[PDB]
């Protein structure tokens, strides 16, 4: 589809077999969650935002549904204040920026 | 004009007569600067994100150049780890999200 700006570019996502929301944003290398379960090992990472720096759990090949797209890929949880969907994600389902 | 999200989505933008490299970013609400000096009254403010928050100074109704097109709207300055151009200038040059 096509979203304008006027307000937060909020979408519903479905993992794990519940229905989320997420924030979709282009700044973002990684896709971040807030706290969940999700099957299999994990492995630590350090990202940093606006106000510093918080540690995550990191998860591969992790399928995920974005407005009826699919995509399968890395997932970083931990405390954030919104789930992100970010550009490793937004180019599977190929989505760009046009003004 | 499209954008593709291989890479960052890094632009060049004119404030105060000064050249400056930004991150186009739909995640977030306004747009924030790196330390730097701007003529006129300000109002502090406290805004959050991935790791906590920050303080900033609000100016109001600034001009600035962005890929050749002029916009006017609230800029916040203060120490970000990197420029960040938001949803209120974004959608001044009518920008959108495709997928
Ligand atoms: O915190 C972040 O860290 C990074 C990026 C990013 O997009 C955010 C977001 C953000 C950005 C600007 C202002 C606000 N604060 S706000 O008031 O505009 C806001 C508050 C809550 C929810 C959304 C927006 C929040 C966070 C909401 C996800 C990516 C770009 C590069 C910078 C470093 C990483």
């Amino acid at each position: 589809p096509q979203i304008t700006l006027w307000q937060r570019p909020l979408v519903t996502i479905k993992i794990g077999g519940q229905l989320k929301e997420a924030l979709l944003d282009t700044g973002a290398d990684d896709t971040v969650l807030e706290e969940m379960s999700l099957p299999g090992r994990w492995k630590p990472k350090m990202i940093g935002g606006i106000g510093g720096f918080i540690k995550v759990r990191q998860y591969d090949q992790i399928l995920i549904e974005i407005c009826g797209h699919k995509a399968i890929g890395t997932v970083l949880v931990g405390p954030t204040p919104v789930n992100i969907i970010g550009r490793n994600l937004l180019t599977q389902i190929g989505c760009t920026l046009n003004f």
